[PDB]
């Protein structure tokens, strides 16, 4: 109810004209990526707690959105990663696990058409398979966010806003789903923006961005195990509902095909 607290302050409803404005996806003043990834189909008897858990987690995309879009004394602040950190550090620890916070960096060099793979593999720390549906859709937004980045030489602000949702075994053969709440911040300095344009270039771009990190482990298990819990979730997630990112120009969503996790992939 500390959570409930601080929300209620930042706003002081189910209408679609009463529920409350996210984030806009693409800005001239920033960016953020809303997403929603799902590594490998889920076994018979996992697919209606993944169905639930994907709903539950773009609803808490949208709530912590919401609340930094009204949090932001400006529009440039909207897309200031502190702002965002300091949302979800009142979410993690109220419905969450395993929280996950500091820097991580993606320093590599790749060619332009393995650029969407490096993201995902980054993103979820997995080996991908197949990702050319998810490369599709960053090569078109590429051009909506390099349109923006380029209007000035400022840095450009880039979040992404997403949820992860992993079917894999665990050492003993057993498919387990862990659903993830993430918000990564970075951005691209003048030298970096190029990169938005060249998804279908076979020559080589260096990828250097320092990523701050911040998400945890949603408590699947105790929502479908426990009526007291998945009432104060379901009860939070109805009084601050944000706008569904699914309606965002930047919003993506898949289940990925042959995934499995890579060495930095904490069960």
């Amino acid at each position: 109810q500390d959570v409930d607290l601080y929300f209620q302050n930042i706003h002081g409803r189910l209408a679609s004209n009463e529920t409350f404005d996210i984030v806009p996806g693409l800005s001239k003043d920033g960016a953020v990526q809303y997403q929603t990834y799902q590594f490998n189909e889920a076994p018979k008897h996992l697919q209606k707690q993944v169905k639930a858990g994907r709903i539950l987690m773009e609803r808490f995309v949208a709530v912590a959105s919401a609340a930094v879009n009204k949090k932001a004394p400006s529009n440039k602040e909207k897309y200031h990663y502190d702002i965002w950190k300091e949302v979800s550090n009142q979410l993690i620890p109220a419905f969450f696990t395993d929280p996950i916070k500091g820097e991580q960096n993606l320093n590599t060099t790749v060619k332009g058409v393995e650029v969407a793979k490096s993201v995902i593999q980054f993103a979820g720390n997995v080996i991908a398979g197949n990702v050319t549906g998810f490369a599709t859709f960053l090569q078109n937004f590429g051009n909506g966010l390099s349109a923006e980045m380029n209007k000035t030489q400022a840095n450009y602000n880039y979040l992404y806003a997403y949820s992860t949702h992993d079917l894999f075994q665990d050492t003993s053969g057993n498919v387990f789903y862990k659903p993830r709440f993430l918000i990564y911040g970075t951005h691209f300095k003048q030298e970096q923006k190029k990169i938005a344009t060249s998804c279908a270039s076979y020559q080589e771009v260096n990828l250097e961005f320092g990523v701050d990190t911040v998400g945890g482990t949603f408590r699947i298990e105790e929502y479908f195990s426990n009526e007291t819990f998945k009432k104060k979730v379901d009860n939070f997630l109805d009084k601050y509902e944000g706008k569904a990112i699914d309606d965002a120009d930047s919003y993506f969503d898949d289940i990925f095909n042959g995934v499995k996790p890579n060495k930095n992939y904490v069960y």
